[PDB]
Parts: C-alpha cells; sequence; structure tokens
C-alpha cells in the first residue's frame, strides 16, 4: 500500500477504458524505464481518502471532479501547475472543473453527460417526454420487452429528472455554493422523484435495478431504452443492438437537468513520483494518441483536449452527450458534494422499494445533506469501520464448516487486516461453538473515537439443532448508525 519510487501505480473506476489507459502505461515503461501498473479497485473513490491518510495509496487517482474539492480540503492532493503552452490545450471550462479555492488540483481527462440510449430497431421513434413512458412500457410488454432499465441504485441516473422541475443539490448565491440551501425537497425535486415511484409502482420498473442487469437487459435487446453514459457504448457495439444516442425525455415541459461530469485525474500528496506523474498525464495521456488509446477501449466523451475533441464532436453521439450537458450543469466540486450524494441514494433508495414516501425520504435528504461536516464524517467512518470487518463472516462461516478445535483468533485467517484508518484495532473470537466476535475498535472524529462497531454470531446449538446467526452491534450514537446496526445491551 505505501508507495514505491520509480514507478507509476494508477486507480481508476472498472467502467472507464483501464485497459486502454495501461497501453499508454506499458508505453510510458519504454521511453523511460519507469513501470506503470493500472488497477481498478471497487470503490475507489472512498478507499482513497482512506489509504492517503496514511500516505498510502496509488500516485495517480482518477475520478469525476466533484469528489476532488474533498480530497484537496482533507490534504490529499498536489497542487498541478502546468506550463501556461499546456493549459491552452484544453477548454477553460474543464480546468474550472478542477480549480478549487483559486489552485488547479487534477488534469481534467473528458466531459461526460448521460443520454437516452435506445433500441432503434425495437423503437424508432423514442419518446419526447417522461409522461410518455408508461403507455410506451404497456405497448413493449406484450411483445415480451420493456420501455425502459437504467440503475436505480446511485442518484447520478435518478437525478436529471429530480432536476428537471427544479431540484437542485445547493444554492449557488453571492459568488458561492451556499451549503445550508439544499434543493433536494423543493416542489419540483418531490415532482421528479414521485414520477420515478409512480413508474414502479405501476410496474414499469424494478426498484431492485442496478448497473448490470440494466447494461445486460439493453445489450442483449430485451429493453428498448437505458440511460448511461458514453462509457457504455463499447459494450454496446460487441452486442447485436442497432443503438441510437439521443436527447434525455422531458418532465412537465422542462428539460432533464444532468449533473455533468468532468473525469479527472489528481496526483497523490504523498508521491515520491509527482515528476514522472506529471509528465505521464501532461505527454502521454493527454495527447491525442493518449486519449484515443484510452477512447477506444471505453469511449471518454466529449475530451477537454482541443485538437482530440474536434474530431470526437463530428459523431452524432458525442453531440447528443454534448446537447444533454448543456441541458444540465457541471458539478460543484465542494467537499459537501459527497454528503449530498449519499443523502440522495438513500432518498431515492427508500422511495422506490416503499420505505419511505417521497416527501418523508426527501426530507431526511435535505437533513443530511445540509449536515455540520462532522456529522457527515462521523457517519462515513462507522460505515467504512463496519466494511473494514465485513468480509470475515464468510470467511468465519467457512472456518466453522471445517470445525474447529480452538477458538481463531487471527484475523488474517479471515482475510482481515489487524488494524485500518478506520479501525485502530480489529479483534476476533471465532468459539468452536459458534459463539463469536469480529470487533471494529473506531478510530477518526470524537463523537466516534474508541466506539465499537462489531458483527455478533450467536452460538449454534446440537441439541436443538439450530444455526446462531449475524448481528451488526455498535455503541455509537443512534442518527450515527449505519442501516441494520442496533446497539448493544446487558
Ligand atoms: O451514491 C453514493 C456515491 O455518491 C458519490 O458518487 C457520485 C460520483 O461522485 C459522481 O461523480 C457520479 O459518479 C458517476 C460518474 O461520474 C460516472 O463517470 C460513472 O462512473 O457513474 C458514476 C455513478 O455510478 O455519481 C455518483 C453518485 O451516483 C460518491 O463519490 C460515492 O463515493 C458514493 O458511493
Amino acid at each position: 500500500m505505501k508507495i514505491e519510487e520509480g514507478k507509476l501505480v494508477i486507480w481508476i473506476n472498472g467502467d472507464k477504458g483501464y485497459n486502454g489507459l495501461a497501453e499508454v502505461g506499458k508505453k510510458f515503461e519504454k521511453d523511460t524505464g519507469i513501470k506503470v501498473t493500472v488497477e481498478h479497485p471497487d470503490k475507489l473513490e472512498e478507499k482513497f481518502p482512506q489509504v492517503a491518510a496514511t500516505g498510502d495509496g496509488p500516485d495517480i487517482i482518477f475520478w469525476a471532479h466533484d469528489r476532488f474539492g474533498g480530497y484537496a480540503q482533507s490534504g490529499l492532493l498536489a497542487e498541478i501547475t502546468p506550463a501556461a503552452a499546456f493549459q491552452d490545450k484544453l477548454y477553460p471550462f474543464t480546468w474550472d472543473a478542477v480549480r478549487y479555492n483559486g489552485k488547479l488540483i487534477a488534469y481534467p481527462i473528458a466531459v461526460e453527460a448521460l443520454s437516452l440510449i435506445y433500441n432503434k430497431d425495437l423503437l424508432p421513434n423514442p419518446p419526447k417526454t417522461w409522461e410518455e413512458i408508461p403507455a410506451l412500457d404497456k405497448e413493449l410488454k406484450a411483445k415480451g420487452k420493456s420501455a425502459l432499465m437504467f440503475n436505480l441504485q446511485e442518484p447520478y441516473f435518478t437525478w436529471p429528472l429530480i432536476a428537471a422541475d427544479g431540484g437542485y443539490a445547493f444554492k449557488y448565491a453571492a459568488g458561492k455554493y451556499d451549503i445550508k440551501d439544499v434543493g433536494v425537497d423543493n416542489a419540483g425535486a418531490k415532482a421528479g422523484l414521485t414520477f420515478l415511484v409512480d413508474l414502479i409502482k405501476n410496474k414499469h420498473m424494478n426498484a431492485d435495478t442496478d448497473y448490470s442487469i440494466a447494461e445486460a437487459a439493453f445489450n442483449k435487446g430485451e429493453t428498448a431504452m437505458t440511460i448511461n453514459g458514453p462509457w457504455a457504448w463499447s459494450n454496446i457495439d460487441t452486442s447485436a443492438v442497432n443503438y441510437g444516442v439521443t436527447v434525455l425525455p422531458t418532465f412537465k415541459g422542462q428539460p432533464s437537468k444532468p449533473f455533468v461530469g468532468v473525469l479527472s485525474a489528481g496526483i497523490n500528496a504523498a508521491s515520491p513520483n509527482k515528476e514522472l506523474a506529471k509528465e505521464f498525464l501532461e505527454n502521454y495521456l493527454l495527447t491525442d494518441e493518449g486519449l484515443e488509446a484510452v477512447n477506444k477501449d471505453k469511449p471518454l466523451g466529449a475530451v477537454a483536449l482541443k485538437s482530440y475533441e474536434e474530431e470526437l464532436a463530428k459523431d452524432p453521439r458525442i453531440a447528443a452527450t454534448m446537447e444533454n450537458a448543456q441541458k444540465g450543469e457541471i458539478m460543484p466540486n465542494i467537499p459537501q458534494m459527497s454528503a449530498f450524494w449519499y443523502a440522495v441514494r438513500t432518498a431515492v433508495i427508500n422511495a422506490a422499494s416503499g420505505r419511505q414516501t417521497v416527501d418523508a425520504a426527501l426530507a431526511a435528504a435535505q437533513t443530511n445533506a445540509a449536515a455540520a461536516y462532522q456529522n457527515y464524517i462521523a457517519k462515513s467512518q462507522v460505515s467504512t469501520g463496519l466494511a473494514d470487518i465485513t468480509a470475515g463472516k464468510t470467511n468465519a462461516e467457512t472456518k466453522l464448516a471445517e470445525g474447529l478445535t480452538a477458538a481463531l483468533t487471527d484475523v488474517e485467517a479471515l482475510g482481515l487486516q489487524k488494524s485500518t484508518n478506520a479501525c485502530s484495532t480489529i479483534t476476533t473470537s471465532i468459539g468452536t461453538n459458534g459463539a463469536s466476535n469480529i470487533t471494529c475498535t473506531l478510530k477518526g472524529t470524537s463523537q466516534i473515537n474508541s466506539k465499537k462497531i462489531e458483527w455478533i454470531r450467536d452460538a449454534d446449538n446440537a441439541t436443538n439443532g439450530t444455526t446462531g446467526a449475524w448481528r451488526c452491534k455498535t455503541d455509537v450514537a443512534e442518527n450515527l448508525r449505519p442501516k441494520s446496526c442496533g446497539a448493544s445491551g446487558s
């Protein structure tokens, strides 16, 4: 995990063209001798602040710009300062995306916006309005298909509809984003989410739907439409689907308003290789042939490099991406953005699944998004601590299945570390009778520091023939507890 000199480790999301990026990397490993590793860990954007607080992680992190103000405020990013000559090569508005407190803190790579993607053979005339979709879906179910499937687990995909009639994240006022003026619970935001939940209520889509099943359903021709970004075009290309990319539908006569992201590359503050990273980025990646290499793996969208974008912009698909982008807004990059996104994620999931009403869900989102910074941090650190031990359960169950002659107290044997950034110690006792605990002692903001979160397993019972269950317990305050953890008792 610690950073090696004379070497570059790069993190980029699994849905981007990382193999293409590794090719720019293997070429770098030719003109310099400097090796390049490209990895795509799960939840890298969450992992990065965890590992880079202790001087670990990649030399270079790729993500949309909205997460980078948080990174910068937390101290984790070197200021990038390119020559004015290099800046002339990228559109000014992309540099604006990656400027925080007047300093640039990442290189902008590409501009992304969601579009309506549709099956031309199945649906030659896609709907201009969201309101058209229930009837269209009814028609399509009769033929054994569906009108629309997209990822309901990430708020990024439902935001264009929430924003259509007036939802907003943070109000921009007197030259700054007002972090206490949140627009996720106004009338327009309410009407947007209501329309989505009505779709689900009336069985035109399924609350369960995630990225993989929507992508699979579309690329196999089972659904006529999906909502996605340019990175998804590659997989459809290898499919038998004749698809188009077009303007998102309107809602109450209003354009859908996607939050537009700028894929960006940050340089780790603890990296020994800030100059090697700067040259890889400026003189290998951000060139026509570097971007082309990444693009032919998975399309980047409208790239920041003027020279290359001139060609790319002749693609009707990229013209559709930019049309949608113009109807939406470039995301803020302020630190409160992740609090906003986590708040809206829960709201959409809870409303869609029927656990809360739309008004209740958005009311709670408004409070969570406008919460004080330590509140968001405390919830995050507790969640992280829990994730740091949850992998231990499954492995514990495999050991119990073989049978134990002695209680197991080695957390390594469960695939766990003895400590993490969120857990000052991780301990375990997997008992011979199944009674067990895997315990995180939490470390971070004073609200949760030295509290415990743990998985508790009851004993199996051989006389009764019963198997013990797992329960998440914590002595953290109730309003800070994650979903499905309760308090402890004795
Ligand atoms: O939902 C919780 C989630 O919120 C935040 O994730 C947001 C991203 O920061 C934001 O950029 C956008 O992510 C999308 C990418 O821009 C796009 O390139 C592609 O990868 O799809 C992404 C969405 O799946 O939207 C998400 C919110 O959905 C936060 O950073 C995450 O840590 C958090 O898990």
